[PDB]
DNA sequence: GCATGATGCT
DNA sequence: AGCATCATGC
């Protein structure tokens, strides 16, 4: 039974109302520059559709967009904010996104459309998106009355909608966590997209040159010490030259055929001088297609700006995603790949990068949470935190702890974090798990309070269903009373870590919200340009580096206030590589 | 078209 | 952990 609305040829007083669900449909995944395909509003007065090309065209219509007074009611509108802003259009007054508000109730949900979300409700009033457009190849906008219907659906879902969401995420204590952080965390992600970040891509084609004469040299040489040619890129042909034509040995299989994951051919280096070229031809190569190749293809030939999308409502976490490109994976630990961050230049001339990490953000947050006295006080002291927990598990004076026993209290501590596994531990420390499981015990004699808080977040994991961050994100944990030893392990791993990733998320993002906010005071040029989990990366006039140098630390450290300093380290630099 | 398996980051 | 991407290959 179709639903009823007005198929508008112009705008009228009618459809700029105080209050409406509003949809800006871009269809296109990368929203980038891209068509805005149709328009819907439904407001007490009615629904409609309008045409974009002359809606937009309507000065009544875009200023009614930029009217902050004018309350907007949406799904995904960062989407259509950032379309429209390089239409050169505002848009203000969104006071609630359906996406969002999904988002915060449960992630686990996967809520990627209007009919997810309402489905949520008993709301099936609306086709899923996949179903009108398609997939893929056949994606497609379907003709007018097909395509008008469906986003006149979508807005009367959202106007219904917003009261029962609303109405659930203030039972969660989850209200606030919405309009005050994830929204205004949203037009500010709009922003940064739209920026941009510029980059030399004639370094980038030098590097990609030097690479694929290096790529094509260990190549050969791989060719040599197999006494073949293969296909490197393939596991498959690869385990069998490894495994079968050179014998090495096989001390891990895969589902089917044998692994060639990287740490066991860390253990096969000794047998054989191909592993060693293999290991360092998988990182050239990776670094060409991806990083060089890759990126290449993303740029805007036009700006020379590669413009990524943040999804901001996928993690389990509350953490943010990266993609097209991702540019939260760039290169840096090792030496060759770290350079590929030289062709990540400021967009202005005599600009330059600044950026600013947390030290230890997530430690820090367990500290305060778990409230450990031992913990609390080391971060007091700022104390290395690595040779600290040394000290402590293998008891001896900040003295006699040697490298080995640096980097496996920090192995302990990567993996602390993370619900520590110890059958994952054990792997990391290429230790047996009764070794491994005997690191974790020394950790909980020297953590006690660390111990008590994994304990009792298993057990209100188990009582509630769910486990809570410092902002009230929530993650349901419906795997934390299976009979299934894994499964059930997993869960327990989640209900330990995600207070701790999770509230870093929260930190992190409310860092930036207030940093934007400093930013205006202070009429600073300075602008955000990524984020990536525990780091912020910015651009601005050398002549503001001082002013930052002082305002970014400040505010990110003053964010929250937690039982322990929050620390904060910053560089800045040229090029992205020189930011360090 | 997909998943498998591989590398990259926090 | 869990994100994104890319080459293979069925």
């Amino acid at each position: 039974a179709a639903m009823a609305f007005t198929l508008a040829d112009r705008v009228t007083e009618e459809m700029l109302a105080d209050k409406a669900a509003l949809v800006v449909e871009v269809v296109e995944e990368n929203y980038h520059d891209a068509p805005i395909v149709g328009i819907a509003v439904v407001n007490e007065h009615g629904r409609f559709f309008l045409r974009p090309e002359t809606a937009l065209a309507d000065p009544q219509f875009v200023a009614w967009l930029g009217d902050e007074t004018k309350k907007k009611s949406m799904f995904d509108s960062k989407r259509a904010a950032v379309a429209l802003k390089w239409k050169g259009i505002e848009l203000c007054g969104v006071s609630f996104d359906l996406l969002l508000a999904a988002y915060l109730l449960d992630p686990a949900q996967g809520v990627d459309d209007v009919r997810a979300a309402a489905k949520m409700k008993q709301y099936e009033a609306v086709r899923p998106d996949e179903a009108v457009y398609g997939k893929g190849a056949k994606r497609a906008v379907p003709d007018e009355p097909v395509l008008a219907e469906h986003l006149v659906r979508k807005a009367a879902a959202i106007w219904e909608l917003e009261r029962p969401f609303l109405d659930e995420l203030r039972r969660n204590e989850q209200d606030r966590l919405l309009v005050e952080l994830e929204q205004p965390l949203s037009s500010i992600l709009a922003e940064m997209e739209f920026a941009g970040v510029k980059v030399d891509t004639k370094r980038l084609e030098q590097m990609g040159k030097e690479l694929a004469e290096q790529l094509g040299t260990v190549e050969q040489r791989i060719y040599e010490l197999a006494g073949q040619e293969f296909n490197i890129n393939s596991p498959k042909q690869l385990g069998v030259i490894l495994f079968e034509k050179l014998q090495l040995p096989v001390l891990k299989k895969t589902k089917t055929g044998y692994s060639t994951s990287a740490d066991v051919l860390e253990k096969l280096a000794p047998y054989h001088e191909i592993v060693e070229n293999i290991l360092h031809y998988r990182q050239l190569g990776k670094l060409q297609s991806t990083y060089i190749e890759g990126l290449l293809k993303v740029v805007r030939p036009d700006t020379k700006k590669v413009h990524t999308i943040f999804n901001q409502a996928l993690t389990q976490t509350g953490r943010l995603s990266s993609t097209e490109p991702n540019l939260q994976n760039i290169p840096i630990r090792l030496e060759e790949g770290r350079k590929i961050r030289q062709a990540f230049v400021p967009s202005e001339s005599d600009w330059l990068i600044f950026a600013a990490d947390y030290s230890q953000i997530e430690l820090r947050v367990l500290a305060h949470i778990a409230e450990d006295d031992n913990l609390m006080e080391a971060f007091r002291r700022d104390l290395d935190i690595h040779t600290k927990t040394a000290m402590d598990i293998f008891q001896v004076s900040e003295d006699e702890v040697t490298p080995n026993m640096r980097r496996q209290a920090k192995a302990v501590n990567f993996g602390i974090v993370y619900g520590i596994s110890d059958y994952g531990l054990a792997q990391n420390l290429n230790i047996s798990r009764k070794e491994a499981a005997e690191f974790i015990e020394r950790y909980f004699e020297s953590f006690p309070g660390v111990k008590r808080y994994m304990e009792n977040i298993v057990q209100e994991a188990k009582q509630k269903g769910y486990v809570t961050t410092l902002l009230h994100r929530r993650r349901y944990l419906p795997d934390i009373t299976s009979r299934n030893f894994n499964v059930r392990s997993f869960a327990e791993r989640m209900a330990m870590n995600t207070p701790i990733q999770g509230s870093a998320a929260d930190i992190i993002k409310k860092a930036m919200i207030d940093l934007n906010a400093r930013l205006k005071e202070e009429r600073l040029q300075a602008h955000l340009l990524l984020q990536v989990h525990d780091e912020l990366i910015l651009e601005a006039p050398k002549e503001e580096m001082e002013r930052l140098c002082r305002l970014v630390p400040e505010v990110m450290e003053q964010a929250v206030t937690l039982r322990v300093p929050l620390k904060v380290d910053y560089h800045y630099g040229s090029t992205w590589y020189d930011a360090k």
